[PDB]
DNA sequence: CTGCAGGGTTTTTGTTCCAGTCTGTAGCACTGTGTAAGACAGGCCAGATC
């Protein structure tokens, strides 16, 4: 449990507040950029390889065959795992794009081939979406789950833009927590459904969700609607029988009050929520560590490495997870004149 | 009584010019608001492979 500080030599000014950090195949792959694509990289989506200290970012290509996707701020990352038939996949819905929209679409990204030489090429599919389509939003969860013995995902929360009849040019940038309903869909063909949730009175956003064996943990996630961050688990059971897929869910009495926590895996099922912000001014600064099994999330506090005064005053951090107990924070700096580097980087590492 | 023409009448309203005295615009050369990164082509080297 030890932090290093890490120096963005070149290319300081492409991660910006929210991004996403995929892991896929060894190497992790930056996803999300600040504004559309430059020609230095036609694609949006960088490697990343951190060495002695440097943090290098090298451009990624596309294959032929492959769409392309705009730079979604804040999607909604699904790790679907190796099996049949095309590992390892990755679900990207939906996000924001640069141009301040809301984009509607799933994303499929994918690894083709290699190398020759250290060289990584990738393809993203559009997934068209028969529905019954959950409405464009950004923050919400996805989690993957194998039921006997299909596969599936569960889609819920997130926030999203005032309807569209009651929008007002003054009301423009407003945002509104979306109904409360539990959508399930098929990775293909794309049948997706909608349920309603008896226990669920209003949804949530910023909520870090583990699924694990036809099992969906969500853990705490900040609520609009009263302003109130939750400490209550929510657990849900999916059971997918032909042919409809009939959920049931349950209460949890405790679990942390967290939003925006980065879930780095580090055993098999055991995870490190690593922090993120508990009240709208204090953010949270001790580790825990959540365990996964059937008889239900087991939950102790680690103690948390030794920040330095610029990581512990601050005012906002982010971040994402680089894989293997291994985690990536960011700081934003000040000074005069620019640094031009805008965010400090820390690489935080386990055991 | 009226009508209109055309007489005079005063009082504007302005009529010529040269000393001035004063007021308002023209001529001079020049101002400031244009204020950042990104694309592309070539050289090369380092690490991967047979």
């Amino acid at each position: 449990m030890s932090l290093q500080p890490l120096t963005a030599v070149n290319c300081g000014s492409l991660v910006q507040p929210g991004f996403s950090l995929l892991d896929l195949e060894g190497d992790v792959y930056l996803f999300g950029q600040k504004g559309w694509p430059k020609r230095s990289c036609p694609t949006g989506i960088f490697g990343v390889r951190i060495k002695k200290g440097e943090l290098k970012l090298r451009a990624i290509s596309f294959s032929n065959n492959s769409s392309y996707l705009p730079p979604l701020r804040c999607p909604a990352i699904a790790h679907f795992e190796a099996q049949d038939g095309k590992p390892e996949c990755y679900l990207i819905h939906g996000g924001r794009t640069p141009n301040n929209e809301l984009s509607s679409s799933l994303y499929m990204l994918s690894v083709d081939s290699r190398g020759c030489n250290r060289k990584v090429t990738l393809r993203c599919e559009e997934k068209e979406l028969v529905g019954d389509v959950p409405s464009a939003r950004y923050g919400h969860t996805l989690s993957v789950i194998n039921s006997r013995g299909k596969t599936a995902c569960v889609l819920f929360g997130g926030r999203s833009y005032m309807p569209p009849t009651e929008r007002t040019t003054q009301n423009w940038n407003s945002v509104v927590d979306c109904p409360p309903q539990v959508y399930l869909i098929d990775l293909e063909f794309g049948c997706c459904t909608a349920h309603t949730l008896p226990e669920l009175t209003d949804g949530q956003s910023f909520h870090v969700a583990l699924a694990r064996q036809d099992c969906v943990y969500f853990l705490g996630g900040h609520i609009l609607s009263s302003d109130c961050r939750p400490s209550r688990l929510i657990r849900l059971h999916v059971e997918l029988l032909l042919g409809s897929p009939v959920l049931t869910c349950t209460i949890l009495h405790e679990g942390l009050t967290i939003t925006s926590a980065i879930a780095s895996p580090i055993g098999y099922h055991e995870y490190i929520i690593f922090g993120g912000y508990q009240s709208e001014t204090q953010k949270r600064m001790e580790c825990t560590y959540v365990g996964l099994d059937d008889v239900g999330v087991h939950m102790e506090s680690r103690e948390p490495p030794q920040w330095t005064s610029e990581i512990s005053h601050s005012r906002t951090w982010f971040g994402g997870s680089l894989g293997k107990g291994t985690a990536l924070v960011a700081i934003p700096s000040e000074g005069n004149p620019t640094p031009p580097e805008a965010y400090h980087f820390y690489q935080v590492s386990f055991q």
